[PDB]
């Protein structure tokens, strides 16, 4: 019954979300993103938004099952699937004289999948962990594999295993997700 | 009876701190800080540490009165005061090719005067909210008034109200105190 | 007899160069640069190569008119056409926790379209007048006209007008060409 | 007959020069550097100034002896002194949000020992190459003798060592001077 595949999805746009779903293995077109059950997951840079909470209207959420390997989280949870809440996005970046300036939006997305946001835009504890050096991105796959409640209530298995293509373009974005289970 | 004064000390070397005795009203000079009760406060670059816990074998620890004007801090509190705790700890700073390269070491410091440190080293909630912009450093200063224990126990009500010194050099700092009270 | 087209190519990529041949009007593919008459123009990031000298085997070369507007730039020079020379070419470009880290080729490119670049890599005089503020890029259009001889002779009058595209992504490049002239 | 020695001078500030005696080998107070015969060289920074040209009523200049051992400079040159030209001297720094915000004067300096400065204000072909990395300073001694023409005449063969101090503060600068010399 439960399928795994791989996915890459290519969300190095700042302006706008790629929306996927679990069921159809494709990307959907969604122009009401609060308003449709078409969609599970959503992507934007190394941003996560599930059709739940903040997001969305549907069934979704998502637990850290506690495992970096995908065969050891063999218990699929029951309940406590957290819902997307508000957090800073960025919506528009750009590199010149001053550095690169960016703008933002308040927009749900999930804080178990993304990760937290600290005090200036550093995201940890989900997917990837993303800081600076002294002067630049560092970026380290945390492997983090969960459990993640599509619109309709069913449940992928999914961890991240890249964040950037094969020529290192940044904002392409590889998971692995195996669905649906329990 | 309590008297107030204004402190102007150059903290701006990253290797060493600058101690002060709140009775002399000057610094002095401490070659073993974690056996020694001739100091009450030490400073180093934006981080300030107390003769207690961490940091001393004194009867120092500091506590947020809640307000940011000195006249409204009337009460002197006999609780809810925090000795130092081990924190990281800038002791070399180099600005290079590939940008600032700094050392570390874990010390005893003040959180509750200094702030917590995130991910990245920022430190905010003490005396001075320290941040960067998307290509270097930006200050505010909290105007947070503390309640400070000595190394004997009797009290400072201090604020903080420079970082830098009338040059615009940094790590010059200056701080009201009001001592000894109640 | 000579007609006037704008044409915008996409040169961002950093390891590869974009062949342009005037009569077709067209991108061209070209595996053997310096044997291979086939293309009068390459485009990679900012700089411009032309068929000849250090860059090919062709009639090509370049020169400034004087003019930055097409239309007073009248007289088709017979000669003074120069001829590619070696330069530095940045064939990988990469941004991480020390900045972006590049590599580099010496290459043939056209002097006096790309201009010349100084000890730092910046290069003015050409098409774009190129630098840095304290922490990242400025760009500056010269609008500079000139007189551009093709591999087989024929000349073009080029201006080049965006280096960017309407999303403001880096590395497209808009030229206009009138073409052939005298 | 001559003497030589080593000089140390902290030209760190930016709105400021140290004048220098060669006869008196110590640092001397000028108001009116342009009318004043009492200060044979300048430094700001890394920029050298010579009381002649655009910066002083002297006799002073300066040639490179085209050596980079003082004891292989032997012959003192009646001829080739370039006297001080207007260009580009930084008088204000400051790091902020934004990078390092600089303010600029056009004044008097010696093009010849402290090099000439391009597009984007890097110094190169005097005592020091001074250029950056991806993200900050980068410094080379060039070792270049000088001949130095003072105020009143009398030559000083003169070789930048440092750039900074034993304990890594820039724009202390050491310089060992031999004087008089033929
Ligand atoms: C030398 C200076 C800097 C350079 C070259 C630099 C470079 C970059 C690059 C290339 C990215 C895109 C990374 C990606 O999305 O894969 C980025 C993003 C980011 N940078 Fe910087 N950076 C610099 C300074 C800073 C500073 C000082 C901060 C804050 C303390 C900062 C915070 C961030 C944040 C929060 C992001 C993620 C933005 C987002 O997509 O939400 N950067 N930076
Ligand atoms: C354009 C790039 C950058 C510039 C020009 C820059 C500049 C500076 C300067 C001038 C200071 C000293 C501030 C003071 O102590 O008053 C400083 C400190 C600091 N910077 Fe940056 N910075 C840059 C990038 C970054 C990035 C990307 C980060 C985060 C990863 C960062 C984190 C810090 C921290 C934590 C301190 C305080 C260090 C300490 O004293 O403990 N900086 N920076
Ligand atoms: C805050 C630090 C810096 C940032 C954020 C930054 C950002 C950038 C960006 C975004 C580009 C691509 C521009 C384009 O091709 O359209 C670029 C290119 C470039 N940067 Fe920087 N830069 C920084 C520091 C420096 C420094 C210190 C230098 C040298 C003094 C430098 C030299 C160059 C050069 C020569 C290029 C063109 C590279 C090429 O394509 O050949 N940059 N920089
Ligand atoms: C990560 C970004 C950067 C950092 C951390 C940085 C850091 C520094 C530092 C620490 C100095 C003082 C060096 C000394 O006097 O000994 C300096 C000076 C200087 N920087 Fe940068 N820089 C950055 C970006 C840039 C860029 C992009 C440029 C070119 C447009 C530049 C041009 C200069 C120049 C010309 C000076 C000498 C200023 C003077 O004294 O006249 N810097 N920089």
């Amino acid at each position: 019954e439960a399928v795994t595949k791989t996915v890459t999805i290519d969300a190095s746009k700042y302006e706008t979300w790629q929306y996927f779903s679990f069921s159809k293995g494709e990307v959907v077109n969604v122009t009401d993103y609060k308003n449709d059950l078409n969609w599970d997951m959503a992507l934007h840079r190394y941003d996560v938004r599930l059709n739940c909470g903040e997001s969305g209207k549907g069934k979704g959420g998502a637990v850290f099952s506690g495992k970096t390997e995908m065969d050891q989280a063999t218990t699929v949870p029951t309940d406590g699937y957290t819902v997307d809440v508000l957090g800073r996005i960025t919506v528009k970046y750009e590199m010149g004289p001053d550095g690169h300036q960016m703008e933002y939006e308040e927009q749900g997305f999930s804080e178990v999948i993304t990760g937290k946001k600290n005090a200036q835009g550093f995201a940890s504890g989900g997917w990837l962990e993303f800081s600076h050096g002294p002067a630049g991105p560092t970026y380290k796959l945390s492997k983090r594999v969960f459990f993640v409640r599509g619109a309709d209530g069913n449940i992928a298995k999914v961890q991240f295993t890249d964040y950037q293509d094969a020529e290192l373009k940044k904002g392409v974005i590889t998971f692995t997700y195996t669905y649906p289970v329990k």
